[PDB]
């Protein structure tokens, strides 16, 4: 797939960055290519109304590098984009939900007036590696009510089995690596 | 039907976040209204390419809320978006400069080859305070031999007189708020 090698080709791969034995996937060639982020996002959007139709109320983004996707594959899809942050970060009431990150603990946290309950919401993130954020941000999606249809990103490591974390949940990505 | 008043009616002020005294401009709301972002692109678009025409090769958006203008700016404008990253996050050879940031120093960072000499770059970030992050950016982007035409920004806080610090640099705000 043509559209599927532009994004491939613009990822560039560090071994042991931030820690040895591990080798990070940057996106950051996909955003610098307009031809690559488009096929990204029009990757990203087909599929996902290929497979929910009309049914999505809303994409949430990721803080920080799902925020790069977010308003993008929702303005693709002509839906607005919630926000899932970094804990600290957002004013208003909130809810917060931990996740072990590194050697110890994060914290996502979402405004309580984000969304009703109910609503159906798609989550997006670059790189799905534990799945502990993507998990994370279904918790408080789901402490809201709302319905999380599926997540989605760029890329999947797959040995590190974050789409059983996040079953029943769907997910899908664009490229996978061990 | 004003463009700018669509983004202006989703601008929520929280009085007294984080700190008592201070009203945080929250964008969060225009996000999630598809129009209102649509609208807020379109503006910062025809800005750019009304002031600056051909001459811009790349968006460069500010970890972390102006990765949610950056690449959906960029893709307006048919370029490709670079990143601007809170310190630690890239991979690879990188330069970093010190800001003073609330009490505290924070750090921004930049790969070494996000950018080669002579390049020309518009910077964006949803918010000007103090100008402080985005004077960072400036000073990473000018250290990589780059131009930066302009900075911009959804929304300005004009008593902190943000625009003075990144002056000779232009600058270009949507909405201005005390
Ligand atoms: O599946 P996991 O093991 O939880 O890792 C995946 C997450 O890690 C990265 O975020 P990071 O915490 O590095 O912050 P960033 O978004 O600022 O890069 C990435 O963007 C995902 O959000
Ligand atoms: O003009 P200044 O006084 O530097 O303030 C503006 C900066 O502050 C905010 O970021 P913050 O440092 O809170 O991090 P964030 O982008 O993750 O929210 C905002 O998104 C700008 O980057
Ligand atoms: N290898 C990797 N590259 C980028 N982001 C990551 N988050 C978790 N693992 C990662
Ligand atoms: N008042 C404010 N609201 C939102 N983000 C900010 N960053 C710095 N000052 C801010
Ligand atoms: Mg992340
Ligand atoms: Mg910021």
């Amino acid at each position: 797939d043509s559209e599927l090698q532009l994004v491939e080709q613009r990822i560039r791969s560090f071994p042991d960055f931030p820690t040895p034995g591990v080798v990070f996937r940057d996106i950051s060639p996909v955003l610098k290519d307009p031809a690559s982020f488009r096929a990204a996002i029009g990757l990203l959007a087909r599929h996902l109304k290929a497979t929910h139709g009309g049914r999505i109320d809303y994409i949430a983004g990721l803080d920080s590098r799902g925020f790069l996707f977010g308003p993008s594959l929702a303005q693709e899809l002509g839906l607005g984009c919630v926000l899932i942050r970094k804990r600290g970060k957002l004013p208003g009431p909130t809810l917060w939900a931990s996740y072990s990150l590194e050697y110890g603990k994060a914290e996502l946290e979402i405004q309580k007036d984000a969304l009703e309950p109910g609503q159906r919401v798609v989550v997006v993130d670059d790189l799905l590696a534990t799945g502990g954020t993507m998990n994370a941000a279904c918790e408080l999606l789901g402490r809201l009510q709302a319905e999380v249809l599926e997540c989605v990103s760029l890329v999947e490591l797959t040995s590190l089995k974050g789409r059983e974390k996040l079953a029943p949940v769907p997910f899908f990505s664009l490229l996978q690596y061990e």
